[PDB]
């Protein structure tokens, strides 16, 4: 399913979001953008950034994807600045009508729902079609030592991919 | 009023948000953070970033301020990635109970309200006290040639500063 | 297109939302729920309400519809209490995967976007598929004397119905 | 503390929100509005509603309060229609600058955060000052048999009242 693009929105190379994103990439054989090892600079509006290979690659990969799984940690009740910075390079030219499944990684408790709301609002702002199924990944869902997701989360992610494909 | 800190959240050196932010800085004699000329890197969670002068300065300036005017452009129905990246370096240690006035710069029409909602949610996430008065700056409110705000917007900004001081 | 259900969420019989909703009903030959002339009581959780004809009709009409146009005025930065009360009688049994187009009627200026966000969040909460195209109807878009919508709004509504049908 | 007004926003007489709201009323000796036993009709915009005793009482009680604890269940990712209906009778005349603490009652899991966001947005829409401290009451926090809150929730509510008083 290389027509699906998984975007790992944590900038932390050891972040939980990246464990979940890499799991999805390998389980469903997707394309991948990893914001913990990206050469993207901070967007600054200057024309020269349009010529940067990292920016050109981001735009090309997002535009070509048939569907996106968008993962972000919840940092201070919003998506990560790293993910929002990447989105600021993009527009409805890359996203319009694209099916998108959103996942937030949180710290437990009630966390993650504010990031999901922020992601849904921004995705609608680029005219994406965010599917109803959304997920919060808590620490209980991530095995740090084995670098994978829990059994129940794996079932949930399969259901999410099935719904994403239905909207594609 | 150097106890007020104005944060210009656009990364664009010629951005409208920066014209409004600089106006407030000069009119009310505030401290200033300009995310269009910052050395802040993308937050990456690594311990080494705690030693960076740009990060130390951001934390020191926010923590010491008695109140903040937080300005951001609305990019894709959210605050800028540049501003969110800066906030990701911070915590309730720098923001708790601080009075904050939020301003979004938009393109006209209905724009700006989604950025304001995102800013209010993230600010509450660091335990700031966002005051009720909020503003959207549209192109009609910004004189690009004279690099200042319109007469009606200047009145609105004075009312905002007065309310911010009341909550301080 | 009686498979489309238009829900007029204003409780005001002379409200602008109802002018727009009735326009859509007549232009596209839809089903109709009018919350300005409904016998629905306030939801109170009591079992007896499940037997009320108004509640049974609301549930039957929503469940059978292939798609919904959901209109609400923005009252205090949210959808109307009348519309939310009606939704409180419903569940994912009536809404799951249903394509929904949301419209907010506002007072001009920046109004309407908070109602749209509230509507999108609640609709996702019942598992509906809210389409990307959303509209705010301002007073300039409503002819009170002729009880219809402006020419530009009529074009926008046709585009909205076309997109809604695509997602159906 | 009769200058504090507690608003129980569930319409269900046996609802968990009402157990928490009644606990606060009795513990802190507050004024009380109970939307499970209210004579308020659905707001309909007609002038005659301004003369109804229930509407006059709601407006008088809210306006006179020095601070409000606003409780609502989360119904479909928003505040209850009953509470929103009551707010639709009100305006900034009753709420402007009033300190407000928001509490959502949820079903467990991740629930409650969408109601809190909706409540914060609507309260800002009437110019209230919603304090940073917010709470979600889950079933674990409510003793149905004893009709009171758990020990840890009682501590949290005392901290909330202390913060509300600070903003008053
Ligand atoms: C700056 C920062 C802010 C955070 N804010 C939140 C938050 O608002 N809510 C939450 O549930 N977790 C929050 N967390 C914890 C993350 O959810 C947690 O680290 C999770 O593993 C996702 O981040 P990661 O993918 O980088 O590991 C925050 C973490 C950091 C470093
Ligand atoms: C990537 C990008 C996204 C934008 N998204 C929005 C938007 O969602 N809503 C809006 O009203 N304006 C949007 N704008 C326009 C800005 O509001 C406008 O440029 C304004 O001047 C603020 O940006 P600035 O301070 O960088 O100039 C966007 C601009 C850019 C470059
Ligand atoms: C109680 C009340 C609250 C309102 N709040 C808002 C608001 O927050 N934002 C806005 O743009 N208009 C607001 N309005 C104005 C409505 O948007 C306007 O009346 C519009 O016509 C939709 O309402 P209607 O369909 O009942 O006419 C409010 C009107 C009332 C009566
Ligand atoms: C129509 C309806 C919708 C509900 N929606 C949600 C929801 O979106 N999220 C949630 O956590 N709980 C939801 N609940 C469960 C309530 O949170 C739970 O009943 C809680 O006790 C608060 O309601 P109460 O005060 O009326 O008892 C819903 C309950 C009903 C009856």
């Amino acid at each position: 399913m290389m027509s699906i693009l998984v975007i790992s929105g944590t900038p932390r190379k050891n972040g939980r979001t990246r464990i979940a994103a890499s799991y999805i990439r390998d389980r469903f054989h997707t394309d991948f953008i990893d914001l913990s090892e990206s050469e993207l600079p901070l967007y600054n509006g200057e024309e020269e950034q349009n010529e940067l290979p990292s920016v050109q690659a981001l735009r090309r990969q997002v535009k070509k994807s048939a569907a996106v799984v968008l993962l972000s940690p919840e940092y201070h009740s919003g998506m990560s600045g790293a993910l929002k910075n990447a989105i600021d390079f993009l527009s409805s030219d890359h996203w319009a009508y694209k099916p998108v499944a959103i996942i937030a990684a949180a710290g437990g408790g009630k966390g993650g729902m504010n990031a999901l709301a922020n992601m849904r609002t921004v995705m609608r702002g680029v005219y994406a079609n965010v599917i109803p199924k959304q997920l919060v990944l808590d620490p209980i869902h991530i095995d740090m030592e084995r670098r994978t997701v829990s059994e129940d989360m794996a079932v949930s992610l399969k259901d999410m991919i099935e719904e994403l494909n239905m909207f594609t």
